[PDB]
């Protein structure tokens, strides 16, 4: 595999032993030809995975999930999909790797998407090699593929509000269930009707994973109610799989907003990923998968596949050209290569409030492509009535960084700012001027 102008898909089953047994054979073999090497970790708790697996191989972590001291000397860097990414992007030099291996390859957030459409054409170019690692690649139809031990399959109503009847098979159970749900507000409503019913639950979404995910191995749990973030690599030790089979999709509407459709059909990828979670013990047979709806390829107009179009346009690969997106994801979205690159100084803001502003790579365009400078923040009062945020079903408040209190209008509304209350607060605190 290692030979450049080649690109491999190692597409073993969940549970085959990818990360900590094929790995390190690949890590070993790519020391010994003197290959320059990326390893790209989907989250923070796979990257601290991963050293333990790697333990003993000379791998320099670029990760502060990770507590070892580096001797200088290693040739082999590990680091996040996201952290990449936003390397390329920044004026920090990258090395130009002659092995790239991307870990849990079927990641659908931008920064992994534009990833795998930089490495896949520097291979295409003939510079490097690189390997997907994935039990799902892009295009995968099947939703039941095989595991360590058989798993039971049973189609079934799932409640996706708090209930009082007709569910008594979800809580009759008495061993540990994770629970796939298609947002946090929707898994804090079933966590709230759990508790009440005498159960000890922990939720997992994409700004608490590490914090929360720590406590799965450190207290006794019955239920873990989580958003599509745990289908990246997040190991359970559990003996079901409780799966609505509904996700949250974003959508730019009319070039001129961004909301959140749904919930609607997962992709055949992510229910087998969240499948995946159960079934991986050999000596344990007959974990349960209960599931409450079908599949649809629901990543078809889905904006992060255009928002990885807006990173990979920004980012220098030779002279004008752009990287394309990984050939079997490359139709998800209608979009022109270059047409959103920027100028460099706009680039810089848009960059900026990537990075420093935590917005939404859509919105942070928005703003950067304007002329907007990023500190100013007079669009985040100034849209149409109709793109007032709500907060407790009353607009939301904030004093400017004048001392003035205005309600939160934004010049361009994406419904990622304002998702959840943790997420509206964030806003609120940009909006004021206070990152
Ligand atoms: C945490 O998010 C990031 O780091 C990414 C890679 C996400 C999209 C671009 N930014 S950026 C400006 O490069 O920081």
């Amino acid at each position: 595999m290692l030979k450049k102008k080649q690109l491999t898909v190692l597409d073993l089953h969940p549970g085959a032993g990818k990360t900590r047994r094929v790995l390190p054979e690949i890590v070993r073999e790519a020391i010994k030809k003197r290959l320059r090497t990326v390893i790209l970790a989907p989250t923070r708790v796979v990257a601290a995975e991963m050293e333990e697996a790697l333990r003993g191989l000379p791998v320099r972590y670029m990760t502060t999930a990770v507590n070892v001291t580096h001797s200088g000397t290693e040739i082999v860097d590990l680091m996040c999909h996201a952290t990449f990414t936003s390397r390329l992007l920044q004026p920090i030099r990258v090395p130009n790797y002659n092995l790239n291996i991307m870990d849990e390859a079927h990641f659908t957030d931008p920064s992994s998407i534009a990833a795998r459409g930089y490495i896949s054409t520097r291979v295409e170019m003939g510079e490097a090699a690189a390997i997907f690692m994935t039990a799902t690649p892009p295009g995968t139809r099947d939703a039941f593929p095989d595991s360590n031990s058989p798993i039971m399959d049973t189609e079934v109503e799932v409640p996706e509000r708090a209930w009082s009847s007709g569910f008594d098979w979800v809580t009759d159970h008495s061993g540990k269930t994770v629970w796939f749900v298609p947002s946090v507000r929707n898994g804090n409503e079933i966590a709230a009707c759990l508790t009440k019913a005498g159960k000890r639950v922990i939720q997992l979404s994409r700004k608490t994973f590490e914090t929360e995910f720590q406590k799965t191995k450190n207290q006794e749990w019955d239920f873990v109610i989580t958003t599509d973030i745990s289908e990246m690599g997040a190991n359970f030790k559990a003996d079901r799989v409780i799966d609505s089979r509904r996700c949250l999709k974003p959508v730019i509407l009319d070039g001129e907003r961004v909301i959140l459709a749904g919930p609607m059909p997962v992709t055949h990828a992510s229910a087998a990923q969240r499948r995946g979670r159960i079934g991986r013990n050999p000596n344990k047979p007959g974990d349960e998968y209960m599931y409450g709806g079908g599949c649809a390829e629901t990543d078809e107009g889905h904006a992060h596949w255009l928002e990885a179009r807006m990173l990979l346009d920004n980012i220098y690969l030779q002279d004008g050209l752009i990287a394309s997106l990984y050939r079997p994801e490359a139709d998800k979205v209608a979009a022109i290569e270059g047409e959103f690159k920027l100028r460099t100084e706009q680039r810089k803001t848009f960059v900026e409030l990537m990075k420093r502003g935590d917005l939404p790579v859509w919105l942070a365009y928005q703003v950067a492509s304007a002329g907007i400078t990023y500190t100013d923040r007079r669009w985040c009062f100034d849209g149409t009535t109709n793109n007032t945020i709500m907060e407790d079903s009353v607009p939301a408040e904030v004093w400017t960084k004048y001392g003035e209190k205005r309600v939160l209008k934004p010049r361009w509304m994406d419904a990622r700012v304002c998702s959840d209350h943790a997420a509206l607060k964030s806003f609120k605190e940009f909006a004021a001027g206070k990152r």
